[PDB]
């Protein structure tokens, strides 16, 4: 069927060319079939321009010796982050239309109860025409959850995107988080370079106070962890976007300062931030979806061992098989 030709990232391989995902010894540790399993039904429960498809899972050998699972999806020329950080063109329309796309994927995950809650330039991949996909959702979550990333939420995801609910574990956990995301994403767009590069936990939050200033009290009070508030109360007002970015656009600060706001319930959603003059160009609401139904992760908060979840895998390849090639 497929003939491979070199490895991408590690395992994906290249080899119509398409995609292939090597998902070696899925069944072995629980977390990692678990998180398997999660990405297999969200892709499946999405249909959406903006977010990753699996065009094909290969089949299994008898089932006990199933141990890898093959995944192809069309490849995608480079990702946002190769883009950013090289001599490509970048310009500000380049930034506002990769802009757009990533927010019109977001309204559609959003309205479907799914956070993201990983979003990075190098989830965000881009193919030869344009066209801007998120992936990697192994991460993702409801709004409601049963696991160690119960606590421990300044663990969840990627550092210099993080949101401060997540670092400081405010009890606040919704599509917000992925908000800041865009903002640490969309700043990177315009300057070509992170926003808030943080070496560990603590130099995080300087940089995110170097711009945004001092957080409330009433932020400061839901700091549960008492260490993480007495370091914020040692430091001795926000610095204005325009002198952080230059340069750069009036319309593009505007709905920068709209994402990057300490308060989840202060930043703008994905569906209003498509609203916004700056991506006015783009923007049209009877093309711009919802997902209904919205998507439960019941299946998730289970305690299965290796082998029902292995159960549980195969049903969504012989569901998915059976969905186009049968029915
Ligand atoms: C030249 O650059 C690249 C092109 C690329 N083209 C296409 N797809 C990729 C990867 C994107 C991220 N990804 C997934 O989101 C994913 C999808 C299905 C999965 O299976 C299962 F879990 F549902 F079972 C697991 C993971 C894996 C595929 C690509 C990755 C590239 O660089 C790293």
């Amino acid at each position: 069927e497929y003939e491979i030709i070199e490895t991408i990232g590690n395992v994906v391989s290249s080899a119509q060319q398409v995609a292939i995902k090597k998902i070696p010894n899925a069944f072995d540790v629980v977390t990692n079939a678990k998180r398997t399993l999660r990405e297999l039904k969200i892709l499946k429960h999405f249909k959406h321009d903006n977010i990753i498809a699996i065009k094909d899972i290969l089949r299994p050998v008898p089932y006990g010796e199933f141990k890898s699972v093959y995944v192809v999806l069309d490849l995608m020329e480079s990702d946002l982050h190769q883009i950013i950080h090289s001599s490509q063109p970048l310009t500000l329309e380049h930034v506002r239309y990769f802009l757009y796309q990533l927010l019109r994927g977001l309204k559609y995950m959003h309205s479907a109860q799914v956070i993201h809650r990983d979003l990075k330039p190098s989830n965000l991949l881009v193919n030869e025409n344009c066209e801007l996909k998120i992936g990697d959702f192994g991460m993702a979550r409801g709004l409601c959850t049963s696991e160690h990333q119960y606590f421990m939420t300044e663990y969840v995801a990627t550092r210099w995107y993080r949101a401060p609910e997540l670092m400081l574990s405010l009890h606040e956990y919704t599509q917000a988080i992925d908000l800041w995301s865009v903002g640490c994403i969309f700043g990177e767009m315009l300057a070509r370079r992170q926003l808030f590069p943080g070496k560990n936990y603590v130099h995080q939050l300087q940089l995110i106070m170097m711009v945004l200033g001092t957080p409330s009290p009433a932020v400061i009070q839901a700091v549960g962890a008492e260490r993480v508030r007495a370091y914020i109360q040692s430091l001795p007002q926000p610095v204005p976007w325009e002198t952080v970015y230059p340069g750069a656009d009036r319309q593009a600060l505007s709905l920068l300062g709209r994402m990057l706001r300490f308060e989840p319930s202060a930043r703008i959603s994905a569906a209003a931030a498509l609203r916004h003059p700056f991506l006015a160009k783009y923007h049209d609401p009877d093309d711009e979806p919802d997902c209904a139904p919205p998507f439960d992760f019941a299946f998730d908060r289970e305690a299965l061992t290796r082998e029902r979840i292995k159960e549980a895998i195969v049903a969504e390849i012989e569901d998915f098989h059976a969905r186009r090639e049968g029915i």
